[PDB]
């Protein structure tokens, strides 16, 4: 029997407080999918939902946030067909779309009109149950545990995404800014197994994480006088891609300048009063790309999400109980994001 | 027949003054070949030969300038395989190149270290006969005027290769900022061989110009205060491609606000002294590509060249001599608006 | 004799043709002043209160707009010290202010976080009956024509203050952009009447205009070619001053690029998404001053309508009537000019 | 004690590679005046007169560089007045001027059209004896270390000029914006003589070295995302004055972007494709003003000066010999200065 009462994070208005509270059952409309979700990722864009920067209007109206839920489906609409009881669903951060629209009818369905965003526009993965579209959800594979595949919702799609815009032939140089954080982490699993020479940029003891990982090159800018010539000097004229996880915009700057003639620079977070300007003249000579990463789309996260399921990628986590959640939101603020973190539904 | 002296323009050093004296015959490279210039063109880039102001070491030595050139060859070179004597040929901007770089390989030759460029590290096309590599040179049909060849091959080639750079498919709205403009008058015919809904920004009333070359919709910045703010009305949230061969600074910001969500934005030029910013958010958000686009391959200038065979591009030029062209050169120091330029060594 | 119920124009929608119409009068302010505006100017300012178009957010309220009203007091008003009943008054952009900020001591009122606008904070001129505060209301000369001092309201402070920020030296060289619209006639007048030889560039058959206005001098975009070089050539090496009125972003990159070594190049306009770029090398050499100009000080306000009552500043109108100014503010979108504009309140 | 013969650095061509070689000692003009140059500094102006990157020519191609040189003299010329031989001179980059240019009679020399610049037009300070016009010679207090003075001679009056172009009062936030460079060190340590409050923007937290020069809050792109909010929230509002050292593109929009209402932002250096962008609206909002510093006057020579000589301002150096010199050309072509290099032009 599929309960009506619920624990969940809701915050009623942007900064106000996060409440592990009980909250009605929400029951599926037609298309939708109910998933009780059981492990939820945090990454920072919740905070930024919370805050309200985004130009874009959260839902407040008591919205419960998160994009990232890993759960099983408990109940389907009407006309959804190719979903069964039992399956494992996942919500991302995409949770529907208009399927009709110019956008949705290309293969980037996220940057419709008439998108609905987990964590943003509806009720996210902060809840023990969670409706999503069923065209937009995710098939996560049987016979994988559900809190690793939570933060691959985001972080694993986003990454690759971005290593595919990079549009990067195998043998080539990826730099990876920020490399040491956790979306860096992924970035450096991914491009290792898309079989990428990896250098990787950050700031203190991740030398040794990356190479934990397999990462062939670290650079630090606290040793390194200017990255753009110890980069070039590495890579032999520039990377064939860089990826710039990182959002001070200073290594943006750097990432444009050292990145190798027809060389592809993606920027891939979603910052605030953050600008990236380049010499025409260096960007006509080198013929260099700078293209935008938003967040991927199904046969890109299908894709991420094999990759966790054949032992490619392994993000440790931390798991932490709904209760200890507010807790987390404050470690965001000063910017202690550990890792990847990931929360039980039932602690 | 050949002769011994060749009416060209040479620097001794840098800062140093042209002259029209006739200097010794180029000796021919064993890859390379000799043409002789019937028609040549004159763009900005041979201004900024003078004064070694770009980056790029240059020919601080004795240096004809001219990069496109529209000719007949009268001789070739040791090895050479595919040309025959008496055939039309047209210099470009790329001379010769390493022919086994990593960029030069990959079908991309301007981009090696070891690239020739003409008029920079090479006689260009301001001499009566010129030494260029085959397999770099233009391969023109018989039966075109070469007059209105000579700018196909620097401003029809890269107008070209910006809209490839592009990726647009047909029926995409395309934006050319600087559309009045001779490398504007030629962007609008070639996106209009494409099958694009073209869109024109530009001061003034060259608007009846373009508006007939065949584009749909005209904008002034005169008119408007927000240029962004009219362009996406006009075009239901933005162009999906945008070709900035204006080098004003503000152009490129706005072709960056104008564009469409999952829109392609390019850099043509080599404009001295342009930044072009971009707020992250609305990069990622839109999906948005700025690209540069650098000099057309061999492809792209055949397929440049064949427009220009089969009437889909017309092109207003205007004759004067190298002996008589440094008016219109300095005239340009001051960027004097004049039509396509052609050199009838005559 | 102070009627209950006044004919206005007022939007409570930001878009809408705002609609002739009566509404009450307004209830007099503690310190405030009610004002009987006779004549009021319509500068292109009310029309972004209109369209929403600021990043600023307007009110929200009923409002009527209007930032330039000559008027007569007709009632007094508590806690005012000098204001008697039959004083002209002027309601100026700036109705109120803390007066008490780090910026208000300072003498530029208008930078408080405090601030009151009128047509955007409060209520405006176009209304029967308006309520400023008394401190910045403009003391008009009894005897002197309402309808002309309307407009200096507006333009001839602003104007005024800008020459000032161009910091000009009797005899130096100022090239106005623009002057042929509205604030530029009023920059042409008062920059001859600071003893400044005037340059003016502007499209179209207006070079008589600024011409007879004391321009020495007249540069057309229309046939001009290069701006730059013939303003340099006319110049002997570029204008001392550049005052940039049009909203265009050429002239303002222009202005940078042709005024002269240790040259100042002043802002006046309240444009939308326009940058002025400037090459550092060029500005460093140069050492030129891009200068914002904002609106001006009580002192300012007193020396402009000081300039009007002498005679050394004359401005044209069309008196109109309120109605039919719906017309104008399309013609204003539409990209468009009409002329300078004075309402009768009566009509 | 003057021989026919010196050691130089010349080199005959621009890109030529410069030679420690034997030349003839100059002979003085009967204006000029001869200084036994014993310390010269190395900027990076030097290695732009080598390259002829700037638009400008060092015309005289047979050239010995050098713009910052402390010497005692030894010679002066017929029409030398109030100079005498023991007295310490400077060799600063306006070497001569006209005296009789409009930019001449403002006070501002270096805008002259016949101004001869040391180490670009004449030659510099990078041989043993060199000749410098006796009005525009800097005149250093004997009992002063010249090895120390020599790179007041061009960082040192460059950043306090800059700081006279801000305008600003005491108490006042003054932002310093790569603070933790040469130039960077010495606007902090002449801000903090003028009575300002010194705020510092650069890499790294090996970056005590600003709060030690005075500074007193500092900001790392680093750690902090986001530098505009960071700043305006420990300066109350947006520093009131900001001096930009670092020429990334980047930290200029920034500056311009955190200033203070009515502030000034002042661009300091020679860069080659540095642009600075600001919005028009907020320019006019604001009223800020952008405003750039060239070589400073005589006067603010002296007054510079003066404050080494009072101990308010000290540069450590690294002294290097005339011989090495070539070295210092040779990394500054390729990346920045490790710090103030001097030179002993006895070895
Ligand atoms: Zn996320
Ligand atoms: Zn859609
Ligand atoms: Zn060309
Ligand atoms: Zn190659
Ligand atoms: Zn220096
Ligand atoms: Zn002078």
């Amino acid at each position: 029997p599929i309960p009506s009462t619920q624990k969940a994070a809701v915050f009623h208005k942007f900064g106000q407080r996060y409440q592990f509270e009980k909250i009605s059952v929400p029951e599926i409309g037609d298309d939708d999918i109910l998933v009780k979700v059981i492990y939820s990722g945090v990454c920072h864009t919740d905070i930024h939902v919370w805050l309200g920067d985004f130009p874009m209007e959260a839902k407040e109206l008591p919205i419960v946030g998160g994009h990232e839920g890993a759960g099983v489906v408990v109940k389907v609409g009407q006309n959804v067909k190719d979903f069964k009881i039992g399956d494992r669903a996942g919500i991302k951060w995409v949770n529907s779309s208009c399927t009709t629209c110019e956008h949705c009818k290309k293969g980037n369905e996220p940057n419709c009109g008439d998108v609905v965003l987990s964590g943003f526009h509806r009720d996210g993965s902060f809840q023990q149950y969670a409706v999503v579209n069923g065209n937009e959800a995710v098939k996560i594979v049987d016979g994988i545990d559900l809190v690793e595949v939570s933060p691959i919702l985001c972080a694993g799609v986003t990454v690759y995404k971005a290593l595919k815009d990079c549009n990067i032939q195998a043998g080539d140089t990826v730099a990876i800014t920020g490399a040491g954080g956790g979306l860096g982490s992924l970035c450096i699993q991914y491009a290792k197994a898309m079989g990428l020479r990896v250098l990787a940029v950050d700031a203190g003891e991740k030398q040794m994480h990356c190479r934990h990982l397999g990462a062939d090159m670290f650079i630090n800018p606290f040793d390194s006088p200017n990255l753009v010539s110890d980069i070039q000097m590495m890579t032999q004229g520039g990377p064939h891609g860089v990826i710039n996880l990182a959002t001070a915009v200073k290594p943006m700057e750097d990432a444009t300048h050292y990145v190798r003639t027809k060389g592809t620079v993606v920027l891939v977070a979603l910052p605030k009063d953050a600008k990236v300007p380049v010499d025409v003249f260096s960007t006509v000579t080198r013929s260099v790309t700078v293209k935008g990463s938003y967040v991927g789309s199904r046969q890109d996260t299908d894709d991420a999400l094999k990759f966790l399921q054949r032992g490619q990628i392994k993000i440790p986590i931390k798991v932490l109980p709904l209760e200890s959640l507010t807790e987390v939101f404050d470690n965001m603020i000063n910017h202690q994001v550990t890792g990847r973190v990931v929360l039980d539904l039932w602690k």
